[PDB]
């Protein structure tokens, strides 16, 4: 069936591509590329043209060792982009933020989905998200962006992810967010070494037991970089291969920098799965 | 899991990329590109540097819609000779003709890649005298009429029955079973639905306990989905390669080696993570 927000629907029986729109100076792969409004809008339209059905707007880099972004600065980066896109296009608008104020003002500006790598743990974020009535993506992470890659360790990775998701779904529900408004992301690269990342990719389909949509983000990350020994821009193929492996296991939403390639890949996946 | 020819071993616990070297004027995606001797040699080194562990040489386009024995032999043998005397890599010959098989092996080839599964006059015998590994490919019909209404009651049952028949045929001729490789022949007498059924059910073919070779690179099964020209089919072809290798397919025959190798790395990392 379908995920819904504000009269929009999203077909969960086919892989959907979420296009990354970073509005920061220091995002790990494309910082300073889409920093001004006109450039952001052209990039969004390019991604829409290439077949993305969601645009993920993020004004805070959460790469390992990332700097803090002030509340007002994040607002200034994100909200005018949400507003301008909401007025122009028929598409899901996701906001990659952890701040209560950005959640609320983005909702006010016409956003459809709260993509929070911190699973609504920041002060006021859970209450802010609940009041919007919008779907929320919860992401697994060990540590914070400042220390997550300092020796990641698990007795059993999948058990830990399951426990984390169980705990945070309960927390969202008790706050008044209906379970069917939730998405789960196991958080590739977030407190996970290379082995952990590929273990997780190998076992991804096990997460369907929650009966919630899965969103995954592997695009151009170190889990590809470390294997191919190439810079972020040259990780398109590796990233597409990861997306194909994830989608073959029924991951519903794929978060990527390179929309055209991923969409083409997803066509081949859909034709394979429907056969 | 392990394959040896001429003292050179090929690991099959990890996916292997076979690079395509067409030496024809009319191949469906790259006819005329690598026709002269020097460009054939150039293209091979590039593929080698990109990580190909087999080079596949083919002097006859077998696309939907023939070539003389003297015309075919002159295209392949001089190319086989130079590469064998230059590089430490499995050379494969994409041929059906007995003379081509015999003279190619003499020049130093390692593998017989036959889309007709040794069915031409003298081919089975000529291949036996070499002692080399053979790839047997499934095909319904002939390149002249294979794409005229492909039909199967059950696609997979036919492929299995085709392979069973040609394995026995090879063994009876002296070719040891552990020297055989199977290719279900994507795009060869198969429509769009057939090709993707085959891709979806590919892993079922492991029951023969023989290495699988697959070739989907730039084919119409991708073209019909993406509505892009052959050379713009890299991404679709890589996606097919990933799906095949995740299902344990051991050899992948491709035009775009660098891209496929990078994708196979990700596949290998995933598979060996359990
Ligand atoms: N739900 C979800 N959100 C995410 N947001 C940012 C990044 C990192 O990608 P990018 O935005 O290009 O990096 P940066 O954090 O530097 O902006 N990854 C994910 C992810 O895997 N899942
Ligand atoms: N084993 C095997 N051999 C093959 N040889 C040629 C082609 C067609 O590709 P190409 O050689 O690039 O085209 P052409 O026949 O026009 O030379 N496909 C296969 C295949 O799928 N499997
Ligand atoms: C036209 C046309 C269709 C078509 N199909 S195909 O799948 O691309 C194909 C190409 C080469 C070979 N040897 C077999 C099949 N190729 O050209
Ligand atoms: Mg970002
Ligand atoms: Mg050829």
């Amino acid at each position: 069936m379908h995920l819904t927000a504000r009269g929009l629907t999203l077909d969960l029986s086919r892989p959907q591509v979420m296009g990354i729109l970073n509005v920061t100076p220091d995002s790990f792969s494309d910082g300073g590329c889409h920093n001004n409004l006109d450039q952001a809008l052209q990039h969004a339209q390019r991604m829409l043209s290439a077949g993305a059905t969601l645009i993920d707007i993020g004004g805070e880099s959460t790469r390992p060792g990332a700097a803090e972004v002030s509340e007002q600065e994040e607002l200034d980066r994100v909200v005018p982009v949400v507003e301008a896109l909401a007025q122009r296009f028929d598409v899901w608008l996701s906001v990659d933020t952890s701040k209560a104020a950005v959640i609320t003002e983005s909702a006010h500006a016409g956003a459809h989905l709260i993509n929070d790598i911190r699973s609504l743990q920041e002060p006021g974020a859970l209450e802010a998200a609940a009041k919007t009535g919008l779907p929320v993506c919860l992401m697994h992470m060990q540590g914070q962006p400042k220390n997550m890659q300092h020796s990641p360790y698990y007795d059993d990775l999948m058990t830990d992810i399951n426990r984390f998701f169980q705990h945070h779904i309960e927390r969202c529900v008790a706050a008044g967010i209906a379970k069917n408004k939730l998405l789960l992301d196991p958080g590739f690269g977030f407190g996970k070494n290379l082995a952990h990342n590929y273990q997780l990719l190998a076992h991804l389909s096990e997460l369907h037991h929650f009966e919630l949509p899965l969103l995954v983000g592997m695009s151009r990350k170190s889990m590809v970089g470390q294997l191919l020994n190439v810079p972020p821009q040259q990780r398109v193929i590796g990233s597409v291969a990861c997306a194909v492996i994830a989608a073959m296991q029924g991951a519903q939403i794929i978060r990527v920098h390179d929309v055209k390639e991923t969409v083409e890949a997803m066509c081949i996946v859909e034709a394979t799965r429907s056969a």
